[PDB]
């Protein structure tokens, strides 16, 4: 009856979180990617990240909601049919402050700064998925992300956030018969904290910040978690290709 | 070939400014009024103004822009064909500062609070166009809550009266500005608008504001019967402007869904 309509850019980080929420709630949505394969200056998507500062927008009957967090909040409060998976516990549920604490913590990461740093200072990356020729174009023909010290700070701040997540995932291992059906970050169900986390890890991979932070024996619960979400059906269906620079 | 798409609510104040800008620039736009003739609780548009959910959105190719001021700024910067009227002076014009000053002065007015004030405290209006029944819809603890609600009302009236006096100060400045335009203009010839001869974004904001103040019942306090006669003449003129009448001619008419 009442259509759900989303306007968004496939490769915007905000939108990827919105789209995964929609799929995790199994909502039918008429999704419009308005990004173009090539810009005026014949640049592809990966040369145009965290440009503009615009936000995705949802239209649902009479309601118009801009910005990913507000759209996600609106979807959760609005689609309450019993068959619709909830992604937050009840507002007075035991764990509500835990899910929300992590969600805000991850949603606070300055991803826009990690990206321009990836390009401006590729020396701090490992196996960046952005071609080297972006470093030369977005520097020659062009706070300040240019502060290498700043980037090294927030990367250490990211280290702090992921220690917290790593601890929390060890807690899921102790508490659960570790054989059988494993839980997610905050408990048995996939939450809004999982979307923020899954999408964040995937963008860090894209930028070359996965190996500095996990792998090679570092943060093994996080490595395991990332590998799990990659095989999750909704994630793979919605975001499986979003790091692939061959796909417009 | 790259459509302009607008989603909006017809009777929302922000939407009206946007759609008048589009008409004044003669742009082709696919406009979606997403508002419903009747709500769940069988209320029509003029009982849902106390809504606090009205931000329009423009989609234009790869761009998504929310909120009236940002959308209007985008329209002005983007549509530069020589047939397309400009509604701001060039940034290096002697006139740019006066237009931008008035535009910001008008856009800073707290319109949502005037409308909530209109419904909560109709005694402070004269000839409000909202039916009175939109007001009526919106021993130990028996004395606690009585006193508490008494205090809230006292504070909100003090607030409403405060911003109503601030509206008078803004409109005094506007009256003086229109007095200058009148002094400068031969009584037979092309009458100017607020900031000069061209219709600008400051005129858009003034016109839609005046028309909404009329609807809420805050016009007779501020112009008419000898008060601010230049402002009254301006308002009567803008009601006759073709673009205004086409886009907004009926937006105060509660008979029209």
């Amino acid at each position: 009856e009442v259509k759900l309509i989303l306007y968004h850019w496939t490769h915007s980080f905000s939108s990827q979180k919105v789209r995964l929420v929609i799929a995790e709630k199994a909502l039918k949505c008429e999704e419009h990617d308005v990004s173009l394969p090539l810009s005026e200056h014949n640049e592809p998507w990966f040369m145009r990240l965290n440009s503009t500062g615009e936000v995705p927008v949802l239209i649902h009957g009479e309601n118009i909601i801009c910005e990913a967090t507000q759209i996600i909040d609106y979807l959760e409060q609005t689609f309450l049919d019993e068959r619709t998976p909830r992604l937050m516990p009840d507002k007075e549920s035991m764990y509500y402050p835990r899910v929300q604490r992590y969600r805000e913590l991850l949603d606070s990461l300055p991803m826009d700064a990690y990206t321009h740093g990836c390009i401006l200072h590729p020396e701090l990356t490992v196996d960046s998925m952005i071609p080297a020729y972006a470093t030369t174009r977005i520097r020659s023909q062009i706070l300040d992300h240019d502060n290498v010290k700043y980037l090294k700070k927030i990367l250490d701040e990211l280290e702090k956030v992921l220690d917290q997540v790593e601890t929390e995932l060890q807690r899921r291992n102790e508490e659960t018969p570790e054989e059988g059906q494993q839980p997610w970050l905050c408990g048995e169900s996939f939450t809004l904290a999982d979307v923020s986390l899954a999408v964040t890890l995937h963008r860090l991979k894209f930028l070359g910040f996965a190996r500095r932070n996990w792998g090679n024996g570092k943060r093994p619960n996080l490595e395991t978690y990332y590998e799990r979400v990659l095989k999750r059906k909704t994630f793979n269906k919605v975001l499986g290709h979003v790091n692939n620079i061959l796909i417009s």
